[PDB]
């Protein structure tokens, strides 16, 4: 006579979803096998005066119901002013915190701020190393990314990026090309600490929004040094170890780094029509440069397939496609060559933009997000990652954000976030026949979510290899 | 072959759930027909520096999906420090704000703080008048309750309560009895405004916890004037009009007020073994007293059946039962006589604490929360409200809080709130055979929830007649 | 046969005196041409529960007998406890109100509380802008000053000051030097309002008394943050426009601000033996610092001559003198250099404390208060403002407070205030030979007084350029 | 002079070494001024002592051998709806109830609040305050509760208290006084332990404010709220015969005064106010605590009541339906039942309620009287000078708004009065010399005074202070 919602959860498995809430100031872990929120944390309870809880990633735990740890960062300053909400805090906290939090099988415990430990505050993507011995954060206001040790929260290595435009006019500063400098970033305070917490280091006063390359070009992004911006987004990891890849939105390139030797080794060229790579040039032991003759399109999402055989970078806005390299040679990234471009008429406009992805465990399919400004329906596209073609797209609702998959490959679980002021939900889609199974309440503005991994292998399709 | 959670929502009807989040700092509306959150709001975005979003009530709307209005208040000061969250905020806000918020079919819009408009801040139960033309708020730190005008947010009347113990020793201050003064409260400021915002008027530094009557007695509740406390809880309304009833936890009584004439008219005596009523004595045109020879037990929950034939007050300290009056004579509340007591051998002093309830539309059943401190499972009792007997007790999880019902009477929708740091959820129970259908995620600390009513008749079983 | 007092008033001219009354809780306007009080207002009539009516300034009116407007603020909290009056109020109001009052040719009319309109409550000196289009208030419990718009009572700009002492011990916190931060203070509530009414923001629980820097250093001033105090006193105006100057008692400096561009531009070093200026350092677009090696003396009175050519700051603790700068270069205050110091063998350490002044219209002479604790006769010093020397000292009575001048420059009109409990009067002195013409009754504890100006030029010797 | 400027000191030098004291009504303050220098000597603000309705009302000062070294005085307060009847748009909707009787000492430096005598005795009273001619006590009356009492100076306990009640021939507010009735005079005894009354604050109030000038029209018209307005007589003051023995209670509504024997604690006579009535009405004894007086009809209310300084004349002003000064020969000190009307001071300028003549002061030799002429805004108020040998008006002088009380320096040279702005406009102290009645001018006074005194030095000084008249 009555439907029990427990029948829906029994099919999902014993998986734990975790998501931060952006303007909500909260972070929450949910039991997909019962529908309970397991625990939640509100950063204002800890004196955080701008708790835009932003990106996150969770370390593997063999039983997340018993305990797991995760990293979540924050944004501050004028990031508070760029969504639809008529906020009244004219002088908010500066954000760029890197919180370490541990779920202990009952509650969330705020452990520390790694930005205070290390001295380095970064406010965009968080990823976990494939060894689960560490994590990385990037930032597109300071243009710095770093890998941190898990035990000590100290930086292992940090890199700063800078743009030298051929034309010092914001309208032409990326389109007409320039030179990007890659600089080893070194500590300046006692104990190998950085002096780069909060707003210290910012070139621009907020992270560029979707299609925000147009806004910076039009002089509509405030900041000390926008002509010098490259808008670093993430540092993602080859699941085979050894390499990490830093993505640069404005110049449309990814930089491959040697994690052990602490040097860049390769520059992958995003836009369709460019060669596989641009030439990396060493200037001294701490300085490299790369010349980009013109920037045809900005790009954003970057990541590896879970077997490390493919590396993807999405061009967004001026071109909308998925660029794919053969990354099968683990010994030498300067050999990685463009093998395919995924294109579709689900992509003729400036929008949708595809900022997030997740692969199935066997690397044969990809789930990618399709974002538009209100009011166009946002949704998910399914990719055949064998033939590099779009299989399907599904409409869902407003402001599609991030995606995760259960580690058996059976269910994609994503977040929609209301542009911080309208409808928000968790979405579940089954991957056997790619149908939407429904939505669960989620009163948060998630710009990230994960399913807590159980093993190092699970990390390959979590917040480690892709964002 | 897969289960679609949409099949679960299709059965619930086109109902909107709204709930505040306590320590989350947020309030959210959820579409029970789709599982989407419709909109949420985070009060820190509006400069609220202690956004403990506390109680709330929603005005009827002929279509809640197009728009609706609601009222939600806040607590502050040392309320922040009495839960299991190791808060680190140094100088928290004083709370006692009374926000007016409107959903416009897309987003929540903050209208204003009524405590600023009126001058009167109050931080405990919020209820809507049966005419939907106003609302009331009670407070047990200041011991004041008031009815406010919906359009102007100005006070219609306000009453202040004081205790004068027979024995001036906290251990004996209520046990050995005393006199309660009931005092008309009038404004002092230009434009008819009160001077009672934030902590102004506070006798004690936090709202008494469940069983917290023992703490104040033991000298463990700080404040200027704890010997004078009565811990007013709510001002609930007779669904037939005319009368409002103010609940006083510490002296174990309820005061019936004439809403039109602005006078108290009756004092209902909570504990088993006391008469139906105590004698109200007029001292002057603004001042009444009531002599209580001994307080046998504190009380808490207070409410009317939806036809107003019965009035309930829960004893919840030294006794644990539901006291029931015959309130069928609408003309004269001094005639209201005790008619039944609901008892169970399961119930035992302070716990379960039965501090929330909702009736079915036909007044035949009641759903009552059963609250315990961790780790005893909390749950819901089902009460036969014709014979006055417990039908069924169901266990659910930690920290059972409020209960609402769909207006067709088919589903009870409640919240569990993890004591602000562990598991939290929305629960759904069908009322035909009283079975739990399951849980939906809710990463919030709700001490209230409503389903948005459509008509004045719907208010009879919403946040107007009971809390 | 008999003397008429009319012969005394006839000589004074058609001028209106206005004064607040401190502990009297009143404010009054007096017709110096007839001896009548024109109108008085008692703030307890308007629900003020701590009506310490403190500082005030009047806008120009072409005919003050037809109408004029003025601003008067209040103090509260523990300021009620620091004077000789054995007060018995236990819950005093917090003060920091900023009342707008209009005299309409018959009565005073309370228009509004500007601290409620703007959200910013401040309780020390009030001054009018030289354009008479706004006013400013400073506060030395919160260390905030701001300029407000006359029409809207909204803040144009507000500055918050903080002390970071070299030595974390109240005894040496100022003597051994430290760094002062100057921070742009921005609103946090809907409609651009601050959340800083009443005691919100107080670092210390009363305004420092004369010589009261010794008390804070001796740990005898209670409050949350006395190590961080700078005791801001006033925001006074260059009569030539553009610049406003905030005085800071504890670190002995004045900060010059650009009103239009809303930045600080210079720090003036008070004590004899220090350079003309300390170095202003920009930290970011909202924040500046200034390093002070040692604080040789506290300062207090600050103001411009009426032609803007001289700027004065009194040293008033460990030195007792008037420090004078050449402010003739209106374009660049960083060029303002010390040019004179007024000294006297009779002036050593704290007393006489010289905390009020008024110039003659031709700027050649200054009248300055000589204040002492009871029982030493207090009086007025006459200063030669061309040679920078004391001309004359005249003893009057107990507790000399403020000084005003008729705008023809003929009569200085001052108040004496009995330390709030003994003899009080208005004093009149003629400026040709600097003789006391006598006293008029004044049952009030005035810490301020003004003659209502008629023109912008009159403001130059009213409560605009000096306090 | 040695310079061209006028010094204000020459003005004060003529006045002598006298101290003016006044309360401030809505200002919530009281102040003492040195007329010889122009300084305020000391002032006190009742809000500093936690008073939540400091309408500082009437006052009287005990004699001091040197008031510059010390003097003591009594000042009372009003509260409740008295806060709502002036021009000020007050916002305190539930103020304190007032009816405090404060004892204050000026100790040569500062005012010290000694205590509230209403709390001591238990009896709170809000209208006129007077000093006994022996300076061993004081009295207060009140027109909301209709009670008067004499209190001991040393203990602040009540020596005797009387309650007055009206029983109208018609229980219709329009006619309750016009058509007559019976006034009861009742001995009030303490009802609490320790000889205390239970009559502080609003306890005992029949009406919710003191009747304003011409306010008898308002109570008649049902515009004055309260529990028992039909029972009102509006007692105003208890004034003293300077010869001792007798005190006189004035009753506004029924237009009579009651003469009391102070030592034996009984009423002895009832003087009938209005022109055309007998000298007296018949006092009837009912029992040892209770007397009645029959008043066939009330031709007019009255108000100011007082003795000349030699005790030979008693005066009662009629003040609504008639406007005159009624004068009795009170030269027989042994028997007030023999006091008979001897004169009536009238003027073609005095018709109906205005000018209302509610305050007076005699010169020390009793030859002249200075009387207030009060009008509502905007008619100029002033002072009438009365020849008290021929019982005629000598002179009228216009001054300003809201003329209130009058005192005189004890050498008889200068009358010092207050004007009080109706609590919201212009206020001042006024000085008039008594040889030629020339107004010498005004001094600032930012207060709403409904009283003022010069501090007396001797018992003989009290004869022309707040003892014999109000
Ligand atoms: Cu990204
Ligand atoms: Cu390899
Ligand atoms: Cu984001
Ligand atoms: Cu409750
Ligand atoms: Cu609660
Ligand atoms: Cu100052
Ligand atoms: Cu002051
Ligand atoms: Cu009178
Ligand atoms: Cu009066």
């Amino acid at each position: 006579k009555y439907v029990k919602v427990q029948d829906f959860y029994d099919q999902l498995g014993k998986y734990v979803l975790v998501a931060p809430g952006k303007f909500s100031g909260t972070v929450a872990a949910t039991d997909l096998s019962t529908g309970w929120t397991m625990a939640w944390l509100a950063a204002w309870n800890y004196g955080d005066t701008c708790p835009i809880m932003h990106h996150m990633a969770a370390f593997p735990s063999p039983d997340p119901y018993k305990e797991f740890e995760f990293v979540v960062n924050t944004q501050g300053g004028k990031n508070l002013f760029i969504y639809g909400v008529p906020v009244t805090v004219e002088d908010p906290g500066e954000g760029m915190k890197i919180y370490r939090i541990k779920y202990d099988g009952t509650r969330m415990n705020l452990q520390r701020d790694a930005a205070e430990v290390s001295g380095l505050g970064l406010g965009v993507h968080v990823t976990i190393t494939p060894e689960a011995d560490g994590y990385a954060v990037g930032d597109g206001q300071k243009d710095i990314c770093a890998e941190f040790d898990r035990e000590t929260d100290m930086v292992r290595y940090a890199w700063a990026f800078d743009w030298d435009p051929n034309v010092k006019d914001l309208k032409r500063a990326w389109l007409d090309g320039g030179t990007m400098t890659i600089k080893r970033l070194k500590p300046t305070l006692p104990g190998g600490r950085y002096d780069l917490q909060g707003s210290k280091g910012n070139k621009i006063d907020w992270e560029l929004v979707p299609g925000g390359e147009l806004a910076i070009e039009d002089g509509k992004v405030s900041g000390d040094r926008p002509l010098h911006s490259v808008a670093n987004d993430a540092l993602v990891f080859d699941p085979r170890g050894k390499w990490a890849v830093a993505s640069m939105r404005l110049p449309g390139v990814c930089v491959v780094f040697d994690r052990e030797n602490q040097v860049p080794v390769a520059v992958l060229a995003g836009p369709k029509g460019t060669p596989s790579q641009f030439q990396l040039v060493k200037v001294d032991d701490d300085t490299w440069t790369v010349d980009i003759p013109e920037v045809i399109s900005a790009g954003h999402q970057a990541g590896f397939s879970p077997d490390g055989q493919s590396f993807l970078f999405m061009n967004s806005l001026r071109q909308n496609n998925i660029m794919v390299w053969d990354s099968s040679n683990h010994d030498d990234p300067t050999t990685w060559e463009k093998k395919a471009v995924v294109e579709s008429p689900d992509w003729r406009g400036a929008y949708p933009n595809t900022f997030h992805m997740v692969f199935t465990p066997d690397a044969k399919k990809i789930y990618v997000t399709m974002w538009w400004p209100s009011p166009t329906p946002n949704g998910i596209a399914v990719i055949d990652a064998v033939n590099w073609e779009v299989l399907k797209e599904v409409d869902l609702g407003p402001d599609m954000q991030t995606l995760a998959i259960t580690y058996d490959g059976k269910f994609v679980v994503g977040t929609l976030s209301g542009y911080q002021n309208t409808a928000s939900a968790i979405v579940v889609m089954e991957t056997e026949t790619d149908e939407v199974l429904g939505f669960l309440p989620s009163p948060m503005g998630h710009h990230d979510n994960v399913i807590v991994p159980r093993t190092l292998e699970d990390l390959r399709i979590s917040r480690s290899t892709t964002t």
